[PDB]
């Protein structure tokens, strides 16, 4: 014992770093991907409701020409 | 001594370590909060585009209606037209024939 304990000490602690480390990224990494999967959702729906409309603001478009001209 | 070498590789080894967690708090923290606002900047270009979507929907409908509208008085006044000379071209259709 002596310089022994300061080792053993340091030896601890850096396991205790390392499963730290570990940790974090598990749980920054179950995160992230749950986001970046909302965000995909989202892009798509944005997609198809921006298709909609200028669907329909196509037509009414046409169906105000249709009818101007008549 | 050669224990003092060991000591002094096992202190860098945990500065290290702490700066190497640190960091990822740090970037974890920066990327989370750049998707949840991204998130909301989704969250709302959608209610934007479902909004002018809808705006546009029913204002079709509308217009739709109009047309049908005057499809109906076209029409009308057509089933009227070929009903009323139908009645007169076989009057005065008659009046010749009897000469």
């Amino acid at each position: 014992d002596e310089k022994d304990h300061l080792i053993e000490r340091l030896y601890r602690e850096i396991s205790g770093l390392k499963a730290q480390l570990e940790n974090m990224k598990t749980e920054s990494q179950r995160v992230v991907l749950q986001l970046k999967g909302h965000v995909s959702e989202l892009e798509a729906d944005l997609a198809e409701q921006q298709h909609l409309r200028q669907q329909a603001a196509d037509d009414c478009e046409f169906l105000r020409a249709e009818l101007d001209e008549l």
